[PDB]
DNA sequence: TGGCCTGCAACGCGGGCATCCCGATGCCGCCGGAAGCGAGAAGAATCATAAGCCGTAG
């Protein structure tokens, strides 16, 4: 639900493609902080295979 | 393929023995230098105290 309960919101999207993986992301929390490199997509199709 | 180790035989010189002359040396007495590291002082490696940007939030 949106703020007043008045809409939907999908909690994850059905995709195929990790985009984690494949770029990333640098955000900072209030005590922790991440940074991901990004990555080629056939390589990780690869090593999923 | 060229050179080296060794056996056989011939030659020579020095090891051993003693001693006379000799050179170091242990000891004694007097003099020199270096060590003694402790301490003062200087240089350097390391630790402590500000910003700049990475991207959403106010």
């Amino acid at each position: 639900d949106n703020y007043d309960g008045t809409e939907k919101i999908p909690d994850v999207m059905p995709t195929k493609i990790p985009n984690l993986l494949v770029n990333g992301s640098s955000g900072i929390a209030v005590g922790m902080a991440t940074n991901i490199p990004p990555h080629n997509l056939t390589e990780v199709i690869n090593g999923c295979l």
